[PDB]
């Protein structure tokens, strides 16, 4: 039997968790990311959403959660999915007022980087949901999620999943 | 305000987790679930998964994980993601000494009822993380690991995930 090792993963996630909530500033930029995509949606515009290899799920599901709740009346599809791969469907499918979605459990996605670099070079606001220190695109989005994990990218994957969640249903309540 | 609404999301996440990880039976059933697999893998078997929505992606995490970690000198691939789509594809790639890997927030997911039926048909073992009261499909899996929450599916899929997470990390020691 492996119980002890098999709840510590779990405990972990709770310490993890824990650390997280407890900290007014990840509250604050979990409500400021559901901000811009209310605003930038309530604009017309849209979200293109892309994630790092094995992360790339969460962002392609968000993008779907959001055209399955906001398509009701509205042109075009509010979320899409999605080193130099995600930059190039920035330049080419990306508008003035959009918002950029990467989510890197470190900091050092290349890929990611070069993205924000191309929403910023088209009049889009960038949201990054990242882990550790934030890595080397820390302070580069407009807002950071950043969860307090030094580990594995699991225990930081399982958070990116909860505020996903969490900023889903408060563009709901933003667009009231 | 609406961060305490940000906060009370989370802390009941933090709630479901605890109450998740202090049930001996959730924990054993985590380690019954890898051993199925790690027996199926020392067997030339593979894991067939699937989901719907929000599942999709965890369906979709386990398999891609799968691969990466358990490819070298192995044949084939050790793990493959996917109202009878999912049974058809049991049909037709599954066999006998096969996992499927199935999970529905409610337990009551049709397609992956149907892929559980097609999947005893085939001679294969089935996993089956659920949530709520376990739906239909408790009873059906040769391993039930249900999430203790009667709610929306948010609270559920994001334990799912860590489960999945541990499983992998269970697949190494349970067979090495």
């Amino acid at each position: 039997m492996y119980q002890d090792l098999i709840r510590s993963e779990l405990t972990e996630a709770a310490d993890v968790l824990q650390k997280f909530l407890s900290d007014d500033h990840n509250i604050a930029q979990i409500e400021a990311a559901a901000k811009l995509i209310a605003d930038s949606f309530k604009q017309g515009g849209k979200v293109l959403s892309c994630g790092n290899g094995g992360s790339h799920c969460d962002a392609m599901h968000f993008a779907e959660e959001l055209t399955g709740r906001y398509r009701e009346n509205r042109p075009g599809y509010p979320g899409i999915a999605i080193d130099y791969v995600f930059s190039r469907y920035v330049e080419a499918v990306g508008a003035k007022g959009d918002v950029l979605f990467g989510l890197s459990t470190s900091g050092n996605s290349g890929n990611i980087l070069k993205a924000i670099e191309a929403a910023k070079a088209k009049g889009m606001k960038t949201i990054a949901l990242t882990g550790k220190d934030g890595g080397k695109m820390a302070g580069l989005a407009d807002v950071e999620i950043r969860v307090p994990h030094f580990g594995y990218a699991d225990r930081i994957q399982e958070v990116h999943i909860k505020i996903i969640h969490i900023i889903i249903q408060l563009i709901e309540k933003e667009m009231a």
